RNA sequence: GCUGUCGUCAGCUCGUGUCGUGAGAUGUUGGGUUAAGUCCCGUAACGAGCGCAACCCUUGUCCUUAGUUACCAGCACCUCG
């Protein structure tokens, strides 16, 4: 988008070069000042293809499941996967919420009966040490498995925003055979994903400024 | 069928998922804490069962119900029980 603005946000950045990836040697514009520095003029346009093709594909009631589970990075996922439906983690993802959804289904449903009790009108009425241990358990609930409340079904695309950190989630996808959108650093694999987008991480504006595009590329592209 | 013992020690397993060509392994490992696989947070694991704890009996405080063959604060009789 114009150039200029992730240019000056955060995306010309990588994992300095002790720690680096060969495999994509073809994405470093030439390492400076002992760091990497990413082709600008390269990733724009696999960037706008992922974008073209997250909106094509939603339209048709399709749901694209984000994680951006990390330092401080969850909680702005927390509100930009919030709205225009958008499934989402937040927290640790927990191994098997793709290959074992089977006993995960069990899990919602649960967390659904404790929510739907805790406000039917505070049934937990009873000694506050009760109430206190069920309010815990289900904010514990909450933190685990909120984005996965909705969406009874296996998402049909996935978006990661670093891909090496949640490679168990990769691993999946690529198990069950879905598409993987992906933010891609310097020193993680450019492997597994359909889609790569060869960004920054650790940049608040970036993962803010990438959050945004798609958000309202998905909102674009749901219009029907 | 019934019983001793390790031992009233805190352990013993399973479903789905994952790793290994396999026997198997993860869950059940780590840092704390507890009498306890008790609990917290982390964590390719997510859950569940038999165990631990709890529900049972007795004792230690108090309230109500009730005063016979039980008791005697107060009144009286008293042959002073
Ligand atoms: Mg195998
Ligand atoms: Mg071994
Ligand atoms: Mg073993
Ligand atoms: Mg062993
Ligand atoms: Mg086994
Ligand atoms: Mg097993
Ligand atoms: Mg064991
Ligand atoms: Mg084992
Ligand atoms: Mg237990
Ligand atoms: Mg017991």
């Amino acid at each position: 988008v114009n150039m200029r603005d992730m240019l000056k946000a955060g995306v010309h950045f990588g994992h300095q070069t002790r720690y680096w990836n060969p495999k994509m040697g073809k994405f470093i514009f030439g390492a400076r000042n002992k760091i990497h520095i990413i082709n600008l003029e390269k990733t724009l346009p696999m960037f706008n293809e992922a974008l073209t093709f997250v909106e094509r594909l939603a339209a048709g009631k399709n749901k694209i499941l984000f994680v951006g589970t990390k330092r401080s990075a969850g909680k702005i996922v927390r509100e930009e996967a919030a709205r225009c439906g958008m499934p989402y983690v937040d927290h640790r993802w927990l191994g098997g919420m793709l290959t074992n959804y089977k006993t995960i289904r069990q899990s919602i449903k649960r967390l659904r009966d404790l929510e739907t009790q805790s406000q039917d009108g505070t049934f937990d009425k009873l000694t506050k040490k009760e109430a206190l241990m069920r309010s815990r358990d289900l904010e514990k609930l909450e933190r685990s498995l909120g984005g996965i409340k909705d969406m009874g079904g296996l998402p049909d695309a996935l978006f990661v925003i670093d891909v090496d950190h949640e490679r168990i989630a990769i691993t999946e996808a690529n198990k069950l055979g879905i598409p993987v959108i992906g933010v891609v650093d310097t020193n993680s694999s450019p492997e597994g994903v359909d889609y790569v987008i060869p960004g920054n991480d650790d940049a608040i504006r970036a993962v803010q400024l990438y959050l945004n595009s798609m958000a309202e590329a998905v909102i674009r592209g749901k219009q029907g």
